[PDB]
């Protein structure tokens, strides 16, 4: 007897390319789960809805899902359309697992039926701190940011993580985004014998800092968030970009264990590289783990929050508000040719 699952995303409009990734992953996941016997013999059945990443269309879709009698939703795709839909799902007692919405506010309202299978920007902080403490182990660290929300929040998380591990953070300072001269900062890194710098910001400033630091003979190791990882940085900084550590999403299509999925999707002439293919496939594996325990949304949420589930993204665990906990981004070495490779 079929268990219906609504998969909601952008099937049309500006964001359709990302919705394609979502549907590709959900389809393959359901095909795999069913081919092995479904859930206690019951097969999963996908019902697709297009919200076009539009807040108004998202509400029409959420009310329809309710009318159709569906109890589990994999979606939505954009944070702007997912939030208003989540009010309806929570009110009606419908489980919602988003594989892509990253706005923190989604899980900051006390809702019990919302979960995510996508990491949040903030997870790059703990990922960096852990890699520094465990693999790099520098002597004198400086943390620098551009005073903007993104860079600064990330710089502070790294600082908290490093202090916790008793690391030696010599200084924490901010620079102005848009400035092109960092002579004073470079002078300070040499003067204070800084061997590792974490920079919270974007590529324009990072490219300037890197060139200037290298020109002045510094052997300092640099590291930054995904915002620093751009090909134009390699063109501008050139060889000074070689060896730069960057945090960004892991490449799940490259994990050996996932090869059969990658092959199955290629066979259908589809693209297995998209990030949302994997976060979506993992969302279905999570709902599967829950369905083996109960059919009641409220109980599945409770079960997921208390347990770990093995997925194509590795073992996932959730905190009480529905966010992935202990989630790790990948750490890569940037290269002069714009390439990025898995770091030690």
């Amino acid at each position: 007897e079929d268990i219906k699952v609504a998969v909601v995303g952008a099937m049309s409009g500006p964001v359709a390319q990302y919705g394609d990734q979502e549907f590709t992953g959900a389809e393959q996941a359901v095909a795999d789960i069913n081919a092995k016997g479904g859930i206690k013999g019951n097969k999963l059945q996908i019902v697709k809805y297009d919200d076009a990443c539009d807040p108004k269309q998202a509400v029409a879709v959420a009310n329809k899902v309710v009318n159709d009698g569906i109890k589990y939703v994999i979606g939505h795709l954009c944070s702007s359309s997912t939030q208003p839909a989540s009010d309806i799902y929570e009110d009606e007692g419908i489980l919602m697992i988003t594989p892509a919405a990253t706005a923190p506010e989604l899980t900051a309202r006390g809702y019990q039926l919302i979960l995510r299978t996508t990491g949040l920007d903030s997870d790059q902080g703990p990922t960096a701190a852990k890699y520094i403490l465990e693999k790099v182990k520098p002597q004198r660290i400086a943390i620098v940011h551009d005073k903007q929300q993104y860079g600064e929040g990330l710089a502070r998380a790294v600082q908290d993580g490093l202090k916790k591990g008793n690391a030696n953070v010599v200084f924490f300072d901010g620079i102005t985004a848009g400035e092109k001269d960092f002579s004073t900062l470079v002078a300070r890194l040499k003067k204070e014998n800084i061997d590792f710098v974490y920079y919270g910001g974007y590529h324009p400033e990072m490219g300037q800092i890197l060139r200037q630091a290298r020109a002045a003979g510094l052997k300092t190791q640099f590291m930054g968030p995904e915002g620093v990882a751009n090909v134009s940085l390699s063109n501008i900084a050139g060889e000074s970009a070689e060896g730069l550590l960057v945090t960004k999403p892991k490449n799940y299509d490259q994990v050996p264990a996932n090869k059969p999925i990658v092959d199955a999707i290629k066979a259908k002439k589809q693209d297995p590289s998209g990030a949302f293919v994997w976060t979506t496939y993992a969302a279905l594996q999570s709902l599967q783990a829950g369905l083996n325990q109960s059919d009641d949304p409220a109980e599945i949420a409770k079960y997921l929050k208390a347990n770990s589930v093995d997925t194509v993204m590795g073992p996932l665990t959730w905190d009480e508000k529905g966010d992935l906990k202990g989630f790790e981004f990948g750490v890569f070495d940037w290269h002069a040719n714009g390439t990025a490779t898995d770091a030690k």
